[PDB]
């Protein structure tokens, strides 16, 4: 059967941290104030829930309000651990309250706001400076999270808020993300598809921070490149072929083989036969500008099958890409 894989940083974080911690089904929520928050317009819905730009009437600031839908409301206490753990660390979003809403009688996430500054456009405008800039703020935040032995599982540009006036980042939505525990099997189906990293796309349940690591590269490939999503599988399973026409077949059958991993059969039909291809292959005069030998090399040690050959969170804060980044 499959070889069993342990992360090769922050392996035993909850181990030795007390069970209080990491057990988030003991934990005894804090209920706030309702009457305290009025909501003042839907930002969206999701399958689980609706975020609502509310106020907070006590201060007059603004909030963000998720209400979880009834099917969602019993699994909360693993979000609400995760984000009071990771409260007041780097670029991770602050949760500043948890009430339950009177109409639906769910509970609800209340927190930080972050003046937006439009998606339209804006996040395609970015200079080479700012994508170096915030993708370095982006790791700070997961080698944060990381150290923290959590794992966030979801990371994509829908979950990256930028508020570009005042050069600020939060990285939010913590509803999927989990404990690392080392040896501990995980539900595969996690992440966006085109951000999902090979092992969930091959079913190798053991896997480890290294997951957020391969999104940041999907990241980081549509930004460079200018080619978004960077690797557009039409299903789970043309998301593996895509990913295997950059990459190569024979890379992929190393992976597989190193962790005794077998391909769904269904595979064999839609595959092929691929080389690796150089990165230059997606540069050209229209995206240039935004690309440099540092990002080059960079990305390589990101877009890597073997998640245990990625760059940690920690050493991708190590590489010349970000010499150029005012610290
Ligand atoms: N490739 C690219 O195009 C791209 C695009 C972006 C921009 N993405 C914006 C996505 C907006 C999605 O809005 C969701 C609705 N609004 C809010 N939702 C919340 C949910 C929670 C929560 N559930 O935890 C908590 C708080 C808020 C919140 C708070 N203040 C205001 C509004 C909200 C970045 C990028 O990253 C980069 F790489 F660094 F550059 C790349």
């Amino acid at each position: 059967g499959p070889v069993p894989s342990r992360a090769r940083v922050y392996t035993d974080v909850n181990t030795h941290r007390p069970s209080e911690y990491w057990d988030y089904e003991s934990h005894v929520v804090e209920w706030g104030n309702q009457d305290d928050y009025q909501l003042v317009r839907k930002l969206g819905r999701g399958k689980y829930s609706e975020v609502f730009e509310a106020i907070n009437i006590t201060n007059n600031e603004k909030v963000v309000v998720k209400i979880l839908k009834p099917v969602a409301a019993a699994k909360i206490k693993r979000e609400i651990k995760i984000l009071e753990n990771l409260r007041g660390g780097p670029n991770i979003i602050t949760l500043a309250d948890i009430v339950k809403d009177p109409v639906s009688r769910t509970p609800a996430l209340v927190f930080e706001h972050v003046n937006n500054t439009d998606f339209k456009q804006l996040y395609q405008t970015l200079t080479d400076y700012d994508i170096r800039f915030y993708m370095y703020e982006i790791l700070k935040a997961l080698d944060y999270c990381h150290s923290m032995g959590i794992m966030h599982r979801d990371v994509k540009p829908h979950n990256v808020m930028i508020d570009h006036e005042h050069r600020k980042l939060r990285l939010i939505d913590w509803g999927l993300a989990e404990f690392y525990h080392p040896g501990q099997e995980y539900n595969v189906r996690v992440a966006s598809r085109y951000f999902k990293g090979p092992e969930l796309l091959v079913d190798y349940q053991m896997y480890d921070y290294s997951l957020d690591m391969w999104s940041l590269g999907c990241m980081l490939a549509s930004m460079i490149f200018r080619k978004e999503p960077f690797f557009h599988g039409h299903d789970n399973y043309d998301q593996l072929v895509r990913i295997a026409k950059v990459l190569g077949t024979e890379d992929l059958y190393d992976y597989i083989d190193k962790y005794n991993i077998e391909l769904d059969p269904r595979f064999n039909d839609i595959l092929g036969r691929h080389s690796r291809k150089r990165w230059e292959r997606f540069v050209h005069s229209e995206n240039q500008h935004l690309v440099s030998p540092e990002a080059l090399d960079f990305l390589d040690k990101l877009l890597r099958y073997d998640h245990q050959s990625r760059l940690t969170a920690r050493e991708a804060m190590e590489h010349p890409y970000f010499y150029t980044v005012v610290k």
